[PDB]
């Protein structure tokens, strides 16, 4: 199990920007840290920005993927904390998309003094529907996703990428498709299974950090009522920022709009 030190190289850690305020950018499913490329220059004039790849990214050597360890999001949390501890960063804001929003929630419970603020993009505590809980998916829907991913990964990714982007932004579709195709198909399926089975509803109240939940007008994996649920149950002061754009990947499809929200959220913490 690589130390935080060795993880700095394995997970392609980069530190850029200037200033005292540290911000971690943690990418979502199907991308790598290049997904932050379009929004990054809106932060680096006056924030010190830490970027890294999740172990499941195609830009990480697939020989490092451990199918036992990473069948729970707690192992991804371990990696994040090991990087921050290796970098000797005692306090930061954290921006997470998708699975990284879940990682950030869990990390803020594991190490409450380390996270001054959480910004969650495309975030859900639970995708499966439950009693009086609308997450957006039934068990048979997620099973069909797994079956499609395993039977024909290329065809599944080609159909999924425009749905995830949502808006008619062809470069965003191409960029998301490229990193989706860069993932090894068995690792992609494994991460998808891990995310779809996670249920964080019972620990949201243990988050102490103030939070900004960024929600678009239509997100194929996150109903608007799930953003409200996060605001209702997160333990810190929480604001939902509604972005006037469609899709699950606003950092790819609407970076200037997302940047305005991020700069307001990261101005003071
Ligand atoms: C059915 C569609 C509206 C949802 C979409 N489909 C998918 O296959 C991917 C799998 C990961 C998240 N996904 C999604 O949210």
């Amino acid at each position: 199990a690589p130390s935080g030190a060795k993880l700095l190289q394995i997970l392609n850690v980069r530190v850029v920007g200037s200033g005292e305020r540290v911000v971690v950018l943690s990418h979502g499913f199907g991308t790598d840290q290049s997904a932050w490329s379009r929004v990054l220059p809106y932060l680096t004039r006056d924030h010190r920005v830490v970027l890294y790849d999740l172990v499941c990214a195609g830009s990480v050597n697939p020989d490092h993927f451990d199918f036992r360890r990473y069948d729970n999001l707690d192992a991804y949390v371990d990696d994040l904390l090991a990087i921050l501890d290796a970098l000797r960063i005692p306090r930061c804001a954290f921006v997470g998309h998708s699975v990284s929003a879940m990682i950030g929630i869990l990390a803020s419970i594991r190490r409450p003094d380390l996270f001054a603020k959480l910004v969650l993009i495309g975030a859900s505590p639970r995708f499966l529907n439950d009693s009086d809980y609308h997450g957006g998916f039934e068990l048979e829907e997620i099973q069909q996703v797994f079956d499609a991913m395993g039977a024909n990964y290329s065809a599944w990714a080609t159909g999924y990428a425009p749905l995830a982007v949502g808006a008619d932004v062809p470069a965003a579709v191409q960029e998301f498709s490229r990193t989706l195709f860069n993932m090894r198909p068995d690792i992609s399926l494994h991460v998808c299974q891990t995310v779809f089975k996670t249920d964080l509803r019972g620990v949201l109240g243990m988050v102490r950090a103030p939070c900004v939940v960024v929600q678009t007008t239509r997100d194929v994996s996150v109903p608007a009522s799930v953003a409200a649920y996060l605001k209702a149950h997160l333990g810190g002061r929480t604001t939902v920022e509604f972005l006037q754009t469609e899709g699950h990947l606003p950092h790819l499809s609407a970076p200037s709009l997302l940047a305005q929200v991020l700069r307001r959220a990261l101005a003071r913490y």
